[PDB]
């Protein structure tokens, strides 16, 4: 059965929209079958980041019991995704029973791929909280900021809080030195652990590259982008650590 | 008798946190009576960019029966605030019944300010746009991102579907260059003035600034940490220019 993994994080604008798709990316790369889900239904970036044009989404799945699997794109390097749409005039989400009836059919097209990939809305909500405590992997992603660090503490506090048992791995993005990579990491594994009696690890540390706002301006994700610069190959990195 | 204003955007990561920081402190500068309200509840940023520990915040008055009176800490140059709060062993969302106790609560102090600031949690929400029509006024946060436009364009034609009849005014922020925010203004008020039938406003443009992320570590906001700022004068002018 596909391993599922939901990457998530305390506040918008630490660079998980670009983490999740890259990872996805490098993931393929490496010869692994992977669907990639923009779980921000109405509000999806992936599209995007990949720059295409927007289609079938996710959000129409809400909208005309379409099936999901004509909701599946193809993106490059045999990358599947399903976008979390533009959405229609008035504004759409997600409650514990829709999550319910979309998980069960998710399965049914599940058992194809080796990896399950969510891009889940950024921060904390009842229903994405609930949404959560399903999968195998909880990825959390944060930069070195106070704001966003705090914010990562406090995400880990609810996931915990809502019965969350999942292992989780933070990925420190936007970092500016290797060294304050870990040290960020150190932080929060120590505030974790002291309060919440909660053991994580370190999935990986990407550094602060010029290339990912290039990528996201040209629309073409970075690890295709440019393969060689410092960004693309921490995320090719963690990937091959992540994978057996 | 206060004005209202709700500062929101599409997604996070757009400086929303800093800007409404930083614009309410230069509305108090110029004399005015300005409280900030913080309403990412469990997941508060005010209190981090100013430096200030804890305290009662939102979250202390979800579960708790207190009066958001109680809840109003002084900041720097006059400015009043109350924070989010950093939680709370569980998650706790704003409802509808307790936006209601919100709105009715507020209106015991409402009268004491000339403005009353919002800083709303980013992106959308059955919620928030309930909360979001009996306000004066609509800030919208974007910068020149392909993924923040877009998702500030969805946050507008959410608002206006939701009934919202209030002015909606953007501020263009982390501009390079300062055609730049013309050319993001000039592409939002297109598409929301063409299939919106929309009329929508400039409230600024403010450049990308090495100044706004030196503050944050500081933690100190930055028209205060450098005045001379370019971001700061922006920030000043554009407050400037909405005063009466
Ligand atoms: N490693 C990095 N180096 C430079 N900029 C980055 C990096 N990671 C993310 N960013 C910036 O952060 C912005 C927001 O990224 P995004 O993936 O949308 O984050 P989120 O999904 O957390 O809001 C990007 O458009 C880009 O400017
Ligand atoms: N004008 C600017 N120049 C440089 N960096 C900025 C600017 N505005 C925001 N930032 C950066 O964006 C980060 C997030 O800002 P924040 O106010 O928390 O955004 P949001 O509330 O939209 O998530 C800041 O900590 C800072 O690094």
């Amino acid at each position: 059965s596909p391993r599922t993994i939901a990457v998530t994080s305390g506040k918008g604008g630490v660079g998980k929209s670009n983490v999740s798709l890259n990872f996805s990316l490098s993931l393929s790369k490496l010869g692994f079958r992977v669907l990639l889900l923009d779980m921000a239904i109405g509000m999806g970036n992936i599209d995007i980041l990949l720059g295409e044009s927007s289609s079938l989404a996710l959000a129409d799945w809400f909208s005309a019991r379409l099936p999901l699997s004509e909701l599946v794109k193809s993106g490059p390097e045999h990358l599947s995704y399903i976008a979390g749409g533009t959405g229609a005039a008035q504004w759409q989400g997600l409650d514990t029973a829709s999550i319910d009836r979309f998980l069960t059919e998710l399965q049914a097209v599940a058992s194809q791929y080796d990896y399950l990939i969510f891009d889940m809305g950024a921060g904390a909500s009842g229903e994405r909280l609930y949404f959560l405590k399903s999968v195998d992997d909880v990825f959390v992603v944060t930069t070195p900021e106070p704001t966003a660090m705090t914010d990562a503490y406090a995400m880990m506090k609810y996931m915990h809080a809502a019965g969350s048992e999942a292992p989780f791995s933070v990925i420190v993005n936007r970092a500016g030195k290797e060294r304050e990579g870990y040290e960020v990491f150190e932080r929060l594994k120590h505030v974790t652990g002291r309060f919440l009696n909660k053991d994580i690890a370190l999935l990986g540390i990407i550094p602060e590259d010029r290339t990912v706002a290039r990528a996201v301006v040209s629309q073409t994700p970075f690890v295709l982008l440019d393969p060689a610069a410092k960004a693309s190959k921490a995320v090719r990195q963690m990937a091959f650590r992540y994978a057996p």
